[PDB]
């Protein structure tokens, strides 16, 4: 629904992230029209979050957990699980479809 995934390199398909785990993630974001809008591979500051807690937008408290540890995987997120029509001033507009390249790092400890 709000968010799909398609994979791109498979991770070890036995771990995967639960509700209330912490994450470390590289991503790139960009919006349909090919603006990218921010990295952390750009960076080389991978990052790291709570999932399924609500610290970061719904399509990735959803998408996320589906990945298992190691995979690549584009998420693709309706504005509705994104930003929505409000979107993030002055970034990302109202009513944006959000595609995240995604690679699952870690989970918790493990690497
Ligand atoms: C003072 C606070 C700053 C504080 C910033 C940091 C700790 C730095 C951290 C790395 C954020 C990134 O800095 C390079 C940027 O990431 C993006 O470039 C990105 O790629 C992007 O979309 N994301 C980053 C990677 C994960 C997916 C997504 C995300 O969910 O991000 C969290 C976020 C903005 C949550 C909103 C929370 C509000 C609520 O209304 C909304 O519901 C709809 C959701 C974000 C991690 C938040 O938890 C922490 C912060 N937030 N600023 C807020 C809350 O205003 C977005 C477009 C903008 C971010 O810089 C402003």
């Amino acid at each position: 629904m709000g968010v799909t995934k398609e994979l791109k390199s498979p991770g070890n398909g036995v771990d995967f992230p639960k509700k209330g785990d912490f994450v470390t993630i590289h991503y790139t974001g960009r919006l349909t029209d090919g603006s990218k809008f921010d990295s952390s591979v750009d960076r080389n500051e991978p990052f790291q979050t709570q999932i399924g807690t609500g610290r970061v937008i719904k399509g990735w408290d959803e998408g996320v957990p589906q990945m298992s540890l190691g995979e690549k995987a584009v998420l693709t997120i309706t504005p509705d699980y994104g930003y929505g029509a409000r979107g993030f001033p002055p970034v990302i507009p109202g009513n944006s479809t959000l595609i995240f390249e995604v690679e699952l790092l870690g989970i918790n400890n493990k690497r």
